[PDB]
C-alpha cells in the first residue's frame, strides 16, 4: 500500500539529562534534548528526542548525558494533541531509531 | 560552531497545491504540505504524516511553485525549523516546517 521516506539525520550536543517517562498507561520512553547549529553568516535548534525502543531506550537512559556529542537517526512525528481540549498544538518530536554515541 | 547536522529526507505525495506566502512586505515562501506513510508489523497498523513544507530558496520556491501540483511524489531534503513564538504568557508553540533545499520530482 505504497513506501515512503521519513528520516531525520542529526548530530550534535545533548542539553539534558534523559528522562523516563510513560505513554499511555503502558509505553515506556525515555526522552531528552539536542541541539544543532545553524552556522549562518551574515543559532540554536533545541530537538526533542524519543526512545520507545525496547532496548535502544534502556541504553540511552544509561548512556545519553548533558554535553554529550551523539548522531542520530529517526522519524518526525509531529504530536498534536488539543491543549486545554481547545486549541490544536503539535509537540513534536523525533522517534529515535539509531543513536551512535560519540564521546567515550 | 563544530559541526552540527540537521538533515531531512523525505519521499511521498503531495497533499495540495503549493500556495506562495508574500503577505507582510518581506521575503516570500512556497508553501506546501507533503504525506508520508507509516505502516508497521508488531500486526500492520497504518499511518500518514502530514509535514509542511516551506522553499524560500530563490528559484526552488518558483520552480516548487509551477511544478509541484496536489498528487506528485517527490523527493526532498531539509532542515526541521520550528515554529518558536512565545504565545501568551510567554507559553509559547512551535509550527515547525521542514525548509526545503532540494527537490527532486519522480517522474
Amino acid at each position: 500500500l505504497e513506501r515512503s521516506l521519513n528520516r531525520v539525520h542529526l548530530l550534535g550536543r545533548v542539553g539534558q539529562d534523559p528522562v523516563l517517562r510513560q505513554v499511555e498507561g503502558k509505553n515506556p520512553v525515555t526522552i531528552f534534548s539536542l541541539a544543532t547549529n545553524e552556522m549562518w553568516r551574515s543559532k540554536t535548534t533545541w530537538h526533542r528526542i524519543s526512545v520507545f525502543r525496547p532496548g535502544l531506550r534502556d541504553v540511552a537512559y544509561q548512556y545519553v548525558k548533558k554535553g554529550s556529542r551523539i548522531y542520530l537517526e529517526g522519524k518526525i512525528d509531529y504530536g498534536e494533541y488539543m491543549d486545554k481540549n481547545n486549541v490544536r498544538r503539535q509537540a513534536t518530536t523525533i522517534i529515535a531509531d539509531n543513536i551512535i554515541f560519540l564521546s567515550d
